[PDB]
DNA sequence: AATAAGCGAAGTGGG
DNA sequence: TCCCACTTCCGCTTA
């Protein structure tokens, strides 16, 4: 099953939900989700998992929560909704 | 208050 | 056995 940060990553690259998210600077890796158009990207992450429950923005940013830790994705600290892959998670 | 967002122990998958 | 990679629940804090 795909990984979260490799569905983020996907959509960014193929521009399928550029209502919910985008890029801020993509040499360094920021993106930022969309306050109001966020929840249908977390639906489509929950349905692509084929998880029990609906899945939302919450529970998915729980998720990426844990990233911080190992940094795979870091959270921006003094701003909303916005976040940085590694550059190892950016090399492929 | 209403709403939004940040922050951060137990349950489920698939090894 | 016991970690992976989240998911779900719960609830407090900050804006
Ligand atoms: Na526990």
């Amino acid at each position: 099953k795909i990984r979260l940060y490799q569905f983020l990553l996907d959509l960014l690259r193929s521009g399928d939900m550029k209502d919910s998210i985008w890029w801020v600077d993509k040499d360094k890796g920021t993106f930022q989700f969309s306050s109001k158009h966020k929840e249908a990207l977390a639906h489509r992450w929950g349905i692509q998992k084929g998880n029990r429950k609906k899945m939302t923005y919450q529970k998915m940013a729980r998720a990426l929560r844990n990233y911080g830790k190992t940094g795979i994705i870091h959270k921006t600290a003094k701003k909303k909704l916005t976040y940085q892959f590694s550059g190892e998670v950016l090399g492929r």
